[PDB]
């Protein structure tokens, strides 16, 4: 997994992955909802 967003120096995640309020990369409801810090339409 990789990490994201304040938690990385605000890197994006790879492959249309949300980026967590954690700085986590994934496509759930935990990663993509609030406080998603990027990404988080899955990069439509």
């Amino acid at each position: 997994m990789e990490q994201c967003g304040r938690q990385a120096g605000g890197a994006l995640c790879p492959g249309g992955l949300c980026c967590s309020q954690y700085g986590w990369c994934a496509n759930t409801p935990e990663y993509c909802g609030s406080g998603c810090q990027s990404q988080c339409d899955g990069g439509v």
